[PDB]
């Protein structure tokens, strides 16, 4: 059995081994970092079923939950928020904060979410490039998501640029373990600060209405208010700072696609339904343990397997998505949904914040900026290291 995570085949490619697995053996058995056997699941078809299928279990604590890494296994230690729940437990804590992600509060949000990105945009301008390439990532695809998610979470508007940055050094490949931790802490350690003074005075966000609707009626205490404002921060930013700079990228790459969203902006919005579909930046998050045996394909899963669906691989599934290893803004979209947020009941919270700020941004960068370039060649962007999910370090662009 291969070890497992997989590399990537290079870049900016999903790693090579999904394509031969979906053709000769879909269902397969994976190697992880302890020794343990995990199954793998390659296939749109099969994927969705592992996402849906109430015999298995995100519950960490189950004997055989897959865990990728060691500091996972340790992480499984922790109080569970409802990432790492089952029905009804899952959607019992899920409702308390669902209501600011409905496409109905993201539509209303959406006047906020433009003036973040005009503003920050501007400031990129008033910079210039005049002494060199700027990163695009430190300017712009770092900041937008995080100042939104930090704005709805509660934190005012002169924390944002310390807890960005602060956000920003958990998830730096260079970073070493003490300054990752202590980052980590830091923001630990806000939140908590925040949530005490929610409590006492409310506003008008997201910790404000933990506070108000749970924390005080006795549905769950302080702390637990502190691990779901956590979570919402750092289940997305990372992924969302990748998706912009992975679209800049992209759309370098694909000069006739730039050109065609140049000429007519309402194209964003295709433009980011394909780049989630080819550029799947969050593709190891889709992880289950079997309650009871259940077949999957031509594989009987046993009770405590842990089983990993790709929903990258599935992004592209032959079977399901036209010559699915072309960026294609223009493709046909058949009937099934692609799975860069996942599917089912854990489905991602953020879908249409994310596609909101994705569209606001590719709908907006280049109608500011209509000569941006990336200034280094496109075989030399610093793409994320090969065993972690697909992304961008830096980006340097002109303009
Ligand atoms: C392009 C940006 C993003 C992508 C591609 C993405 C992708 C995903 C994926 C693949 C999952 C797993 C879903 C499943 O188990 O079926 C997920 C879950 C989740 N995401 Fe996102 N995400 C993005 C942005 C965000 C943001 C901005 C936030 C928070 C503000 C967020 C919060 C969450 C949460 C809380 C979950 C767990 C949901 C649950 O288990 O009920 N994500 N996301």
């Amino acid at each position: 059995a291969p070890s497992f995570p997989f590399s990537r085949a290079s870049g900016p490619e999903p790693p090579a081994e999904f394509a031969k697995l979906r053709a000769t053996n879909p269902v397969s058995q994976v190697k992880l970092f302890d020794g343990s056997l995990a199954w793998l699941v390659t296939k749109h078809k099969d994927v969705c079923f592992v996402a849906t299928s109430e015999k298995l279990s995100k519950v960490r604590t189950r004997q055989g939950f897959p865990e990728l890494s060691a500091s996972g296994k340790q992480a499984a230690k922790a109080k569970p928020t409802f990432v790492d729940m089952d029905p009804p437990e899952h959607m019992h804590q899920r409702s308390m904060v669902e209501p600011t992600f409905t496409p109905e509060a993201v539509k209303n949000l959406q006047p906020y979410i433009q003036r973040t990105v005009d503003d920050l945009l501007e400031q990129m301008k008033q910079k210039g490039c005049a002494n060199g390439p700027v990163d695009l990532v430190k300017e712009f695809a770092l900041p937008v998501p995080s100042y939104i998610i930090y704005t709805l979470l509660g934190v005012p508007f002169n924390d944002l640029e310390y807890l960005t940055q602060q956000n920003a050094i958990r998830t730096n490949g260079s970073s070493t373990a003490r300054e990752a931790s202590a980052a980590n802490q830091e923001l630990l350690d806000y939140l908590a600060i925040l949530v005490e003074q929610r409590l006492v005075e409310p506003k008008d966000d997201i910790i404000s209405k933990l506070c108000t609707e749970q924390v005080k009626p006795g549905n769950i205490d302080k702390s637990d208010a502190v691990q779901i404002a956590f979570l919402l921060l750092v289940a997305g930013n990372a992924t969302m700072v990748n998706m912009i700079a992975l679209g800049v990228a992209t759309l370098a790459q694909h000069p006739d696609q730039l050109a065609q969203l140049k000429a007519n902006p309402s194209l964003a919005p295709q433009f980011v339904e394909e780049l989630c579909r080819y550029h799947t930046a969050s593709a190891l998050a889709i992880k289950r343990t079997a309650k009871e045996d259940v077949m999957i394909g031509d594989k009987l899963v046993r009770a405590n397997e842990g089983i990993i669906a790709s929903n990258q691989s599935a992004n592209r599934d032959e079977e399901v998505f036209e010559n699915p290893d072309e960026f294609n803004m223009n493709r046909k979209w058949p009937p099934q949904d692609p799975l860069g947020f996942g599917f089912g009941d854990h489905r991602c919270i953020a879908e249409h914040l994310a596609k909101a700020e994705l569209t606001t941004v590719f709908s907006t960068l280049y109608q500011k900026f209509p000569d941006l370039k990336v200034a280094v060649p496109l075989g030399k962007i610093n793409y994320t290291p090969l065993n972690r999910d697909v992304g961008i370090v830096d980006l340097p662009v002109i303009f």
